[PDB]
């Protein structure tokens, strides 16, 4: 099988050392890593799996007599403590996704289906193959079945070496025993299993083949688990009956010293033998389009399977549209036309902007899953970005603009032409895309959602002040005027005003005989636009969409560069 | 000491029964309640402590031979699974609060200080008496010390009977052993301790005096913990060595049936004896002002000790004020005066309204603590309400109005009089109070903050539409006009407009010789007000503050009635 031999490890993580001097050999079977919570057990596991940065590593990890290959992460499985499976998807769907992106595309779909069937049969999930996994807060298969599902996702590719972080934490005692019996059955086949656990039971402990006890980043013991109790008893720490030996081992460390125990081990017979053995030993699959298609498919299934959020936004949009159509019904070309028109346009623009602060959750929620799957070799950092946008961003943001315009444009009696209807729709869509893109840029590469939401809201109100309606931008002083070019709402609102007010007359029965509206009237739409600082040329309408497009590109590029330089280790 | 004898309990919680037929006697010592998670162990604990509604209870709880007194909850302590201590306060401060509200006011402060010193010495917290407890996510004393602090808060009043829900869950093994040794020391004094635990160790289990095993709402065993293993072994379920007997007992239930075990117990020698014994046995301190003072003091200390949130809001307010003063600097009485004035007033009003959706967290965050302390007899439901308002609501909402007005009123060149400055300040303060009150009304008596925040934002935008600026309320149709009287921003904005536009002239060099501004000019402020639908009489300014005050009263009363009828059991 495989023999993962680590020798003289020292990891320095501010320069702290969480693993000091750890050497051992993990032969095939069911190997273990025990110790207190603060001990470097998960850290050692990651070090052996190469899921940790090589910066601090100061030792030689050597598998089956040769240095670790570059494709080790891809050829070896790793199971997370908290399952990352997609609740909205069916078990077989998740297994199909993993098979699609990990296994070679040369394999035909029939062969992959056979492989998935084999794995499902082995884990014993055949009954619940076609059932939704569930969020573990939402209803679905049981927690043990979710854990089995994760194990299967990693088992698709026939891994020789398999790592497991806390396989039994949060599971019930019966479920935990079931999981570990399953792992023992897997190990009898020759697959080397390496895992870390917390507070095991003697029924569990009786199944181990090797034991690695860690405390405060030091090696208290490495050897067969059966002989560990004899070793400690020989050291003088006698054990009482009806006491789980694992608890006794932890108790010795707790003191109910550490360097003394480490030296005792160094003088053991299990250390010189291990030294002799170690001295003897020492001296992308898939194309870009495939990744994009599958990640987009998974995202769309997640969107449909959990429709509570999207449906609510659609409902709110429709209700607001029907209310606004009734309130502003029958806009008139009289003294009060200007106020109502400007007000409705302002409201639509700001509603499109402030409703886009819900895009911060697009990447924040799925951060751990993204990191795990990138390290495991599922996909590139580009395909994830493009697919997630194409699935979760384009349609949701493209809908509200269409709904609003179709509902309100003819109830309100706005311009009766077709050239203007689609300009309005396009303008609103671009505003929404730009605002959502700015949200992604700020919120990308973060795990906390609160701060990003606060920042987004503050920035948007500051932008909204510098829109035309509230301040008359021609009045603002020079040393603060330039801030208006950094406003998303300004461009959209200006475009809508240019589209609507060009041609209207708001003076009933002027008769223009004296030709004098008293110069303080605002009798015509063009006069209002010029007094507001807007340009009546056609370029004045499109120099706003140009800016919105450029802002979209800039923000999306920033978000990509933030995901690409994120720390994934 | 005390002998809490329960007999023939049946609790029906939709009519489900989670406790079927449970009888037992809990003599002085260190008694226990074990079983699986789904078993009614916490439910039984609450039933014995009277923290559960008497509706479902169908049995006789009898303490020391007499029915439970009405003041039982006050004379008996109860410790929650998740500690509710205030992190922002020092240990001694929390103990002082509990002593102030639980112990009689007749006791002098010197005696109470001596009592607190005794308790601190007993628990062994003397070293960390003057250290902040911490949130357990923020730095502070260790988790074990927080648990000891809770135990002390309950131990202030010298309870004869003491209840503990999961005293050791989340604690480290060494810390758990320390806590339980402390409880054993307390029990040797004659105090009857009753507690529920999960997955104990044999070191812990060796300390028990009585055992009560529950599974699926049925009594598997009640008797001395020492004899339990012999009982089960006699039943045929032999036990292996190096296995914790608690785990063996749970394993028997897991099956690695229940009615069979219950019948076996009914035929036991520990059941007839208990029946014989049971048959033998059967056949506000403080004034309102004190409560208000102390709850307000605690709230203020919590506000100062965690200043990250308040400081940020103050900073945002100041920054916005200084930006707005620069943008709108030197308002002129010309064609563009009306727009800028109306815009700034609108912005200030809506900023005061939308910034008050952060008040939903005032009561949502401290819901569990409020319920626990009300049931324990700390305070009334009125004193908590008034004190929490007086501490957390009045100052925070009263500051921003003052800051905004003082900064901007003279930079913008608004009315140069004093009568108007304070009208503006008062108007803004009332708007903020009314909006925050409406937030409290909706969010009161809830544990989830998301839904309330969404509702608040939606209601506020709907209100903002019906303000004067965007819609010209004189245009709206009759069957929808009446919705304007339910708008908080409308009243404030109308008041500010009435205060500012009354007397201004926005037509430079009219010369009024022909006396014709063309009737479409809006040459004067009064003309703008009347065209907007506002009343120029002085009553038109104050009929808005009257409405705001009435809304404040209505919403606060609603919130109180929602807290008073909340389910606390
Ligand atoms: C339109 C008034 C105002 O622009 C202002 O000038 O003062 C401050 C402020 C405003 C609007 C909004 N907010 C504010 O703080 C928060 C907010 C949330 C909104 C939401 C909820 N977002 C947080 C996504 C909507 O769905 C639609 C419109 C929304 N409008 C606003
Ligand atoms: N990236 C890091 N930065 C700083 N300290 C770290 C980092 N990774 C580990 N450590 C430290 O190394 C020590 C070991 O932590 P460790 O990972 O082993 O926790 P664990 O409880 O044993 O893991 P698990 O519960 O998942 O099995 C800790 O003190 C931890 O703070
Ligand atoms: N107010 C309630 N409404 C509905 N069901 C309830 C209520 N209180 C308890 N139950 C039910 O009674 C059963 C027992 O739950 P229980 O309180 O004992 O959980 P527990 O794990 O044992 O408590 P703990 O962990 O804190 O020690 C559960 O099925 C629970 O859903
Ligand atoms: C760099 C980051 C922070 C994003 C900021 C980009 C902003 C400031 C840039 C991006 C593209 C720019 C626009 C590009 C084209 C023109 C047309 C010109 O006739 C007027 C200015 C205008 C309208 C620019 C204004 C500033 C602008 C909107
Ligand atoms: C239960 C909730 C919705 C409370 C909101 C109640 C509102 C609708 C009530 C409370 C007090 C009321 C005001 C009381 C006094 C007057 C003066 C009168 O000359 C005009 C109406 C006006 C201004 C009322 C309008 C409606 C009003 C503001």
């Amino acid at each position: 099988g495989a023999v993962l031999s680590f020798h003289n490890i020292c990891y320095r993580v501010v320069e702290k050392e969480i693993l000091s001097n750890i050497n051992g050999i993990m032969k095939p079977g069911l190997n273990a890593i025990l110790g207190p919570t603060g001990g470097g057990k998960s850290s050692l596991l990651d070090v052996l799996a190469a899921r940790k940065d090589p910066s601090g590593l100061s030792g030689d990890v050597l598998i089956n007599g040769a240095p670790r290959p570059a494709n080790f992460k891809c050829n070896s499985g790793y199971v997370v403590q908290d399952d990352v499976v997609m609740g909205t998807l069916t078990v077989r769907e998740n297994l199909q996704f993993s098979a699609a992106l990990r296994l070679a595309t040369t394999m035909t779909n029939h062969e992959k289906n056979e492989r998935i069937n084999r794995v499902i049969q082995e884990l014993g999930l055949d009954k619940v193959a076609d059932s939704k996994v569930g969020t573990q807060f939402i209803r679905g298969v049981s927690g043990g079945e979710r854990k089995r599902t994760s194990i299967g996702m990693e088992l698709i590719t026939d891994p020789s070496i398999l790592f497991l972080d806390e396989p039994t934490t949060g599971l019930d005692s019966s479920t935990a025993n079931a999981v570990l019996l399953l792992l023992k059955r897997m190990s009898k086949q020759g697959r080397t299993i390496i895992f870390s656990i917390h507070q095991p039971r003697y029924s569990i402990f009786k199944l181990f083949d090797s034991l690695t006890l860690l405390a405060s980043g030091r090696l208290m013991f490495h050897g067969p688990a059966q002989e560990a109790l004899g070793y400690f008893e020989s050291a003088g720490y006698h054990c009482e009956a009806y006491n789980n030996p694992a608890d006794f081992f932890l108790d010795i460390i707790n003191g109910d010293l550490i360097e003394k125990l480490a030296e005792i081990y160094v003088n053991s017979s299990f250390y010189k033998e291990t030294k002799a053995e170690l001295h003897q030993l020492s001296g992308y699959t898939t194309s870009f389009c495939h990744q994009l298609r599958w990640v987009s498919k998974r995202s769309f299934k997640n969107l449909l399977g959990n429709p509570q959020a999207s449906i609510a936004q659609i409902i709110v949009t429709v209700v607001l549209g029907l209310v606004i159509g009734a309130i502003y019904f029958g806009l008139k070309n009289d003294s009060t036309g200007i106020q109502n028109r400007a007000g409705v346009l302002f409201f639509l623009t700001t509603n499109q902007c402030f409703s886009s602060v819900s895009a911060v959750e697009l990447f924040v929620v799925e951060k751990k899953l993204f990191i795990h799957e990138y390290i495991s070799g599922y996909y590139r950092v580009s395909s994830y970005f493009l697919g997630k946008l194409l699935s979760d961003l384009l349609p949701m943001r493209m809908l509200p603009s269409i709904i609003f315009t179709c509902i309100v444009y003819f109830m309100l009696g706005l311009k009766p032409k077709a050239d203007a209807f689609f300009v309005m729709m396009f303008t609103l869509m671009m505003v929404a895309y730009s605002a959502s893109s700015m949200a992604l840029a700020i919120a990308a590469g973060q795990s906390v959602v609160s701060v990003a939401t606060l920042l987004m809201t503050i920035c948007f109100v500051f932008m909204m002040i510098f829109s035309g309606l509230l301040v008359n931008l021609t009045t603002i002083a020079s040393w603060l005027s330039w801030l208006q070019y950094f406003s998303i709402p300004r461009y959209g609102f200006t475009a809508l005003q240019h589209n609507e007010f060009l041609g209207q007359n708001f003076c009933p029965g002027l008769n223009a005989t004296g030709n004098n509206p008293c110069n303080y009237a605002t009798c015509t739409g063009e006069e209002y636009l010029v007094k507001q600082g807007i340009d009546l040329s056609p370029w004045g309408l499109w120099k706003n969409h140009v800016a919105l497009a450029c802002m979209i590109v800039i923000f999306l590029t920033i978000a990509y560069l933030k995901l690409l330089f994120l720390k994934k280790y």
